[PDB]
Order: structure tokens, then sequence, then C-alpha cells
């Protein structure tokens, strides 16, 4: 329904198409997907969706080597997808925001949030997985994959295997945001499964820890995975962004 | 403001009175909200009086209690166990929650109404924990004695923890704590047969929230859901907290 439009990131041979979907309202909600996703996955309709209904804005995209973006995704690194994501605020976002981040998405929505200082309004993060290079892949790497990471640049995770590149490990520990304190000016909502198989719930609590006093809550899910995109876990993403409206 | 009225629970010896607060506004099964308090609470607290001011507003039903040795029942506390309390618990809902039934623990009555989620299953609809401590006395209590409170407790049969808001200390029987043995939920799985949720905060200094983690994973994997407030304390008795409770009471009306 919502129409792609694109802009230009980087410059030189790092010059990248970004594809954009902006939905406009007849405080924007922004998307900020995983890390091999894009636009058009079920939760990303559905923050658009949740848009339509509580008349805002909505502000979609493909970070590059993502869906319908130029780029081979094994070329990008956190820097590169935390400037495209700028660039796509800056050019769409009008006003006010609440940034929606679902994994990878939410390690980015953090980055921006410490720019940001348009405006922040709040935060959905979802089965956030920040820092993930260092806290969950860099610990559990077997020695024949640490091998190929030196040899070969990158190592393959066991029907297309992921491929995670040396370049994006590096390049995660100049990112990482658990580095202390985290202030993001704004009340913040963590929806995370308890079934989680690749962000343990644990390390959703660790960043939730990170985070000060000031409106910080968990949705703790008992039944939920990693991708939370069943009818009841839409659910109670919609009642999340119900409550950053609300606040705001 | 609402009535006190009062049954005898228990026979012979331990028979003892407990005192309710029953108050009456889905239409042939009109919902019952039941608050259940923590050790050494009173339903005229802060979270029970809310209780019962959402149920005139959702249009249901509350049923209020105190445990024997606490509020308008009659006892010390000091007498008490985890065994009677469930006892009194289910005697109180037996007589005045009528049919469908949510049931609202904090701390300690949410390890009550956890066990009598299980001797349910009018019947269950809904479980509401507010900071829950189950098995609080061998996970909480036994690991962190001392051993002047173990040998109280083989002296004594008590040990003593001193009050910084109070005169009189809490006391803490070996009836209590051996008899807990005997009621807990967390060895093997908990089934409730009625949806779930917790509220719970990061900040609790007397339940650490992890426990509350335990207790989720002790749960099916059905509808258990736990809403964690970062700068929660055991209380949850702000109006921000309150606000929460309604919440979640709310989204328990919903699913029937
Ligand atoms: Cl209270």
């Amino acid at each position: 329904e919502t129409e792609i439009t694109r802009i230009e990131v980087g410059t030189g041979a790092a010059a990248r198409s970004i594809a954009m979907r902006i939905f406009r309202t007849g405080p924007a909600l922004v998307w900020l997907g995983g890390y091999r996703s894009d636009m058009t996955g079920t939760k990303a309709v559905e923050v658009e969706r949740h848009a339509r209904e509580a008349g805002t804005d909505c502000i979609r995209f493909d970070y590059s080597g993502h869906g319908a973006s130029d780029g081979d995704y094994r070329d990008g690194t956190i820097s590169r997808w935390v400037e495209e994501s700028l660039a796509v605020i800056d050019h769409a976002a009008t006003g006010r925001m609440i940034l929606i981040g679902s994994s990878m998405g939410a390690w980015v929505a953090l980055r921006l949030a410490e720019k940001l200082k348009g405006r922040l309004c709040g935060l959905v993060l979802i089965a956030p997985a920040p820092d993930f290079t260092a806290e969950l892949i860099e610990p559990n790497l077997t020695e024949a994959e640490r091998t190929s990471l030196a040899e070969r640049g990158y190592f393959e995770e066991p029907p297309e295997p992921n491929v995670f590149t040396r370049a994006l490990i590096e390049d995660g520990r100049n990112n990482l945001v658990m580095k202390g304190p985290i202030e993001t000016g704004c009340p913040v909502h963590i929806l995370q499964g308890m079934r989680d198989p690749d962000v343990p719930y644990t390390h959703a609590l660790k960043l939730m820890e990170h985070m000060p006093a000031d409106d910080v809550v968990m949705t703790l899910i008992r039944d939920g995975d990693h991708r939370l995109s069943r009818e009841e876990d839409i659910a109670k993403l919609k009642q999340a962004i119900d409550a950053m409206l609300t606040k705001a």
C-alpha cells in the first residue's frame, strides 16, 4: 500500500540506494529491523498498521544488503546501518518519533538514541540484541570458527547459512552500548520471550539493568521465541506502542 | 466501608475465625476479584483497597480477607503456617468467591494463590501475582540463615529480624519454615490452568526479581507474562504501580 522512496547513502564505491516506505497520516513510528530481515516482515508491517490507527506517520526502510536496498549484507557493519538509519530519519522524520527496534534493530535504536540528544519520545525494543557481536557471538566461538575468521575473514553458522564477517565483529566493538549507564531520555519498553533461542532473555535483562530508574518496563513472555510474531505477541507490541503514545 | 463478616475455619483446637470483606456489585458468571496479601499484610492496605475499587469500577465482585493472625482475623501470626493460610483462603473462596475467580496474590499471597490454583484444578480464570514470593522459606530464608539464626531456630523454635519501620521485630518460626517444605510449588513443574500475569520490580529489596524468573521457568509454555518495572520496589504501591496492577486485572478480565 505504501510506495517505496529512496535515498543514496555513502560516497564513491560505498554509495548505496536505501529503500524506504514513508507513511503519512491524514509523533511518527520508526522501525529498525533485524540482522537479515526486511521491512515487509510481519512486525514491520504491523507497525505501520499501528500508525494508521493512531493517526501518525510511520518510517520503514531496508538496511543495505537487505530487502529492496542495494548491496550484499556481508559487506555491511553496524556503523553502516546506523548511518543509513540516521539518513532515513533526517530525510523523513518531520518531528517527534518513537523508535521501534527488533533484535539488531534495538542495537541500532540505542545508538540512534545517543545521537538524538527530531526528538525521542519512546523506545520499544523487541528481543533486543545490543552488542551481540561481543556479548553473544565472540564468547561462543569455536577454535575452528575463529580460524575461519582469521584465514577467511568470516565464519558460517548452520537453508542458507548466516555469515558473520570479521569486519562485523570488529566494528561491533566500536558500537557497544552496554559500556555503562544508558540514558535514553525517554520511556523504554522491552518485549522479550523466555524461549528465545538466539537472544537469551537474560541478555535483555542485562540491557535493562544498564538503564536508569526512570520508566523502563519489560514484558517477559514465557512461551515467546525470537521472532515474537504470533498474533498474541503482536497484540502486546501494539499495547507497548499504545503506552508510548499515551505518555507523549 | 465494606462490612466485615466471619467464618470459622478448622476443627477442634485449631478452629479460628477468618474476617472477610465481601463486595458485590460474564453476566451469569460474574467474576470475583480475590485479594491475597503478603506476610503480616492487612486487607485494608493500599493494594487491597485498590483491588476492590477496581471491582467497583469494572462491575465485578471482590473478595478480601485476612489470614489468621493478620488484621481483623483471630490469632497470633506466629502460630500460622502456609498450610493454615492456604486452608483459610480456600475456605473463604468456597464460602464467598462465587463463579469465576481471578486471584490477586501479593508476595506471600502469590504463594497461596499458586497453591490454590493447584487445588482448584468456582474455578480459576486468571492469576495476577504482585512481587511473587513462592517457596520463600526454602528459597529466600533458609539459604541466608546465619549460624545464630539456625541455632535460635533449634533452641527456641524461631528467630527474629529487627524492623527499621516498626518497633515490633519480624518473627520467623521453625514451624513456618518446616511446613513451608510441604507447600513448595517450585519443586517440579507448576500448572495453574489459567493465564498468569506477574508484576515485579527490578529494585525489589525483599524478593530479588530473579526469584520471579525462576517461578516463570517452572510454569508451562502458555500465557505466563511478567511486567518488570525497572524502578519498582517490593511494595509496588505507587500511583504508577497501581495503574499497571489495574491494567493487569483488566487484561485478565478480557480473557474470560
Ligand atoms: Cl499495599
